[PDB]
């Protein structure tokens, strides 16, 4: 029932609240998704305390339900089978030598719009770091696969993937990724078979925009699966 909600175009809103290491911020997005293109296109605003982590560093926990899943595999879709009412995302991100960020996520239709709604936590984060000293290049160079598995026990799944993100000095910061996923409602959801998410992420500004900000575009295709 829930894949039929995304055959078209569909709004999407993002809200995150975050606290890294005491630092205090905030991220409104907005934009639309068409998963039949497993496309995602995205602009979102810092609105609160001057932005004490990288962009690039956001872009994962800023709605996978987006992904486009070749029709063979419709079946392995778990993120559109649990909406309209939606799944909590959660994860841990462990930044390479550095500290981690812990998310928990709301992602649900409100009416005709897709939500994503956000709290990040970040700790033990150092001070002339990657992270907190601004060191990372706003690019996303790595395609990363997100490999997916059933977690039949709480009715979800669980994912693990890296990424990596550029630094200034042509090195690399590795963010490794843990993830769980589990519906919101009462609605039965498609528990897949291993397979992963191809995800391309393209970064850039609005030349007209003042604000911090980060547009994204993005393409997102299930496989693993012939």
């Amino acid at each position: 029932k829930g894949e039929e909600l995304f055959t078209g175009v569909v709004p999407i809103l993002v809200e995150l609240d975050g606290d890294v290491n005491g630092h205090k911020f905030s991220v409104s997005g907005e934009g639309e998704g068409d998963a039949t293109y497993g496309k995602l296109t995205l602009k979102f605003i810092s609105t609160t305390g001057k932005l004490p982590v990288p962009w690039p560093t956001l872009v994962t926990t800023l709605v996978q339900c987006f992904s486009r899943y070749p029709d063979h595999m419709k079946r392995h879709d778990f993120f559109k089978s649990a909406m309209p009412e939606g799944y909590v995302q959660e994860r841990t991100i462990s930044f390479k030598d550095d500290g981690n960020y812990k998310t928990r996520a709301e992602v649900k239709f409100e009416g005709d719009t897709l939500v994503n709604r956000i709290e990040l936590k970040g700790i033990d984060f150092k001070e002339d770091g990657n992270i907190l000293g601004h060191k990372l290049e706003y690019n996303y160079n790595c395609e990363s696969n997100v490999y997916i598995m059933a977690d039949k026990q709480k009715n979800g799944i669980k994912a693990n993937f890296k990424t990596r993100h550029n630094i200034e000095d042509g090195s690399v910061q590795l963010a490794d990724h843990y993830q769980q996923n589990t519906p919101i409602g009462d609605g039965p959801v498609l528990l897949p078979d291993n397979h992963y998410l191809s995800t391309c992420s393209a970064l850039s500004k609005d030349p007209n925009e003042k604000r911090d900000h980060m547009v994204l575009l993005e393409f997102v295709t299930a496989a693993g699966i012939t």
